[PDB]
């Protein structure tokens, strides 16, 4: 699709680049030091809080738009959980103090994050393949236009 009615490539870009940049992260990170465990899992609270910015905006500026107009998307779009990623890191912060509740904590946190990138890669997958036919059937380009430089705003500060 053109670039200038591709309203889910560019934010998909950074998703996809934080979700490396965690991931390495995750690779490198000492869990026996305290040091290391609250550098991560702050670095998680700021991705996942990005994540959450991405899903708000797609849902006010684009999800919201084009089910007004198909009618014919029953559950749509997925919610990828991550109020629920946030709340264990939350968890993490504030309750994990020594190295035995850090290693425990560590062996659920990957767990946890594995499960999430199993899920969010066909999320964003569905979008691209299923969400922008859709939009170019029931948007004109010009409407699709605006609305890319709507949804790049908000991701772009
Ligand atoms: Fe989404
Ligand atoms: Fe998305």
């Amino acid at each position: 699709f053109p670039e200038e009615v591709d309203v889910f490539t560019a934010p998909h870009w950074r998703m996809k680049q934080l979700v490396g940049l965690y991931c390495d992260k995750l690779s490198k990170t000492n869990f026996s030091n305290n040091n290391d465990f609250r550098a991560l899992l702050q670095s998680l609270y700021a991705t996942f809080k990005e994540f959450k910015m991405h899903e708000q905006i797609e849902n006010e500026y684009i999800i919201g738009l084009l089910q007004q107009r198909s009618q014919t998307i029953y559950n749509v779009h997925s919610d990828n959980k991550l109020s629920e990623m946030l709340s264990l890191f939350e968890k993490g912060l504030k309750n994990v103090k020594n190295e035995y509740e850090q290693l425990n904590y560590a062996k659920q946190l990957k767990e946890r994050l594995e499960a999430f990138t199993r899920d969010f890669l066909p999320h964003m997958k569905e979008e691209e393949e299923v969400f922008q036919p859709m939009l170019m059937e029931y948007f004109t380009y010009e409407e699709l236009k605006d609305i890319k430089k709507k949804v790049i705003a908000q991701h772009c500060s």
